């Protein structure tokens, strides 16, 4: 039990390593261009994945990329799917166990020709098989509770890539939050 | 004594409906409906007591095919929302006594940026009414310190009824899509 | 041109019909259940979300600690797994009855947790499960229902709790001002 | 230039894990876990950048059988929560620079009323650290203006792992129940 802090932190370092290993410059560049070209971004993440979706929407919105975050399925998610536009981007955060509403949101968007992106735990997972853009992270926990550190690091990379691409837009939003 | 409370509560809400109907202006409803329909995106803000009304109005607009964001809290999320406003947005604030600052700040930030605004409020001369381009007023009187939202809710019922008659094909496409999403993806 | 009169007349009729269906015994038993609970969970989705939001706000503002859930799935399953016999589950559920609210009521009833339904029929799926049922009229002029009758029922519960426990209601105002 | 961003970003987060591990004190984690288990109810507050950390912590706690409310915005909802506090609650505030006042006021409000408080923060001398009974610090440095919650998330990972080992029976029952309800629905 006295080893539990070193085990936990060592494990999160391996999560970052497996994630860095599986990070592809081409996949990152294409995911970043899709985020920037969208007129509106929808991020869906439920259960364990909700915190990653909340982090990604905060980060996008903070950079001037208008984003809706949905952390529950049901009727609200169904009506969003019913109102999708070809200029939207649907990002699903979905890892094992794959909660069906997120996978269904990617499948519904894909069917309607709407660009899709999956932040997932395997390059052949159900959301990976559907989505146009796939980013993979390790999620291993020392016990049953998973760790979102690898998913959060992919979000950190995405935000850093956008901020370098469009610094004026990001600085402008920053000027308004600095005022509050 | 308190055996009279059901008659008092239900009669108070009937009187709120009568007073709200008496204050409704056809020109103002028509201008409010045209503003909602012309927007590329609608943001609805309501906090505390008003949050329920903002939730109902956003549910209604999204069901009719008008893409709508509902905010029931202020702060950094609202600041960032204001920072990202576009001239083709419509900001709807639901704000009644006591006027929680952040809903009024949401209307003010939109009006300062040249974004159309609308207030669903309790007086034609309240702080949000004085800021917004479009104003709709409802009676909110409760039998006690808990106000009643029935008046505000009836005004939203009227806006939803007016939009559904103007754009019934857009409303049906949503219903048809929701049915399709249940059939094909189990949603 | 006649839509404002039709919409407002329809909502007056929803209130009158809801008043006609209100049973003093049922209101009394429901207020006693809300006041007895250590914690209250209110579940309402889709059209019913606004009603759950209003009821949660009103109960919290009277000093009744309440959680509002307006979506199902994960948060709801975990909520059911953590339910205590001292909780009260209130489901706001009307036609078309979204499954997750009905499932929240069933899950609470199976676990021996007091339940209450705010619904549109004495024999609706949530009414058949719940210990306490309160029925409201929901007819809208269109295809889109009106929550006015359900909202009046909540106004009536709040009004009844406020008279029973006025010092707890005042204390919440006093804390809010102090804060 | 931009080709180095994956290495910069991922190295930055490894350094955050290393720096957070070094600042983690066993007596403070132990007292934090005992206070979370002793509470009859846990309230987690985290706004803006900190909202994701609050959401993760509330999920993890709830998933282990610790009944937790999560608030990611201030205003009237937070103010009414503060008005209804019990001595048996635990107030957890996730608050880092720029310290949004509503989270710091939630901690100040709870502490004034003698309600146990805990801060998940970025400095042992930050405004929320100076108010709270329990303080856990993590490194939050990002490669740019967007900070990184990786260090804070790893502190949460440690709290959840410590709770799971203390109360394994409760955690498994919630996991079974949760799996059984997901199977059902």
């Amino acid at each position: 039990r006295q080893q539990l802090p070193v085990q936990v932190f060592t494990n999160d370092i391996e999560n970052l390593n497996q994630t860095l290993n599986q990070t592809q410059p081409e996949a990152i560049e294409a995911a970043v261009e899709a985020i920037c070209r969208a007129d509106h971004v929808i991020v869906v993440g439920m259960g364990f994945s909700a915190a990653v979706a909340v982090f990604l929407g905060h980060g996008l919105n903070s950079l001037g990329i208008r984003t809706t975050v949905l952390t529950e399925g049901g009727s609200t998610l169904t009506i969003t799917l019913a109102n999708l536009r070809p200029t939207d981007l649907m990002i699903g955060v979905s890892v094992w166990r794959y909660l069906r509403d997120t996978v269904a949101a990617l499948a519904g968007a894909a069917e309607r020709g709407v660009p899709t992106m999956a932040l997932t735990d395997s390059s052949v997972s159900p959301p990976a098989r559907i989505a146009d853009h796939v980013l993979v992270a390790a999620t291993r926990g020392v016990g049953h509770s998973l760790s979102p550190v690898g998913l959060i690091a992919v979000v950190n990379l995405l935000l850093a890539e956008i901020a370098v691409r469009e610094p004026e837009r990001a600085l402008a939003v920053l000027r308004e939050v600095d005022r509050l």
